[PDB]
């Protein structure tokens, strides 16, 4: 069994939008905008949900990029992160309780301060290749397995 994801990026031709997590999971790191697909909701609409949220922006459209599935170790549900990105984004990006935005250069994205699988499959984002990951964690820190590869189909 596995948990439905969304994560958003905001990729624009000279500049990524990431969000410095306040509080959860992940808190004190940097990434896409995303969370918890609900009952009741499509995965994209979950991704544009958790973007407002988030981030109080709207988009016109959003494009499937990737799937991540994570493991950690110890726990029992894998999550199945659908990768979404856009390049036209509607308003202005505010601080919500979650997250603070800020917009990053592409030769300066803070990969130290993100999960450390994004070191991984950022590049083929920003390569604008659609791409299928695995990644195995023990704690928020280490990973153990990890595979990735360039798809066709998200
Ligand atoms: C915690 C899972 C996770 C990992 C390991 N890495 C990244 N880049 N994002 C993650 N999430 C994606 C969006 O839903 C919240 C968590």
């Amino acid at each position: 069994a596995s948990r439905l994801y969304t994560l958003v990026l905001v990729l624009q031709p000279q500049r990524v939008l990431l969000g410095m997590k306040k509080r959860g999971f992940g808190a004190g790191r940097w990434n896409g905008f995303g969370g918890k697909v609900q009952e009741g909701e499509t995965i994209e609409d979950g991704a544009r949900r958790e973007l407002q949220e988030e981030s109080g922006l709207t988009v016109d459209a959003l494009h499937k990029v990737g799937q991540i599935v994570f493991e950690f170790v110890g726990e029992p549900e894998l999550m199945d992160v659908h990768v979404f990105c856009t390049d036209s984004i509607q308003g202005t990006p505010v601080e919500s309780d979650e997250m603070r935005p800020c917009w990053f250069q592409l030769d300066q994205i803070p990969f130290k301060d993100m999960w450390p699988d994004d070191s991984y499959w950022f590049p083929l984002l920003l390569q604008k290749k659609k791409f299928h990951g695995y990644f195995k964690f023990q704690g928020q820190d280490t990973i153990l397995d990890y595979t990735l590869r360039e798809v066709d189909t998200v």
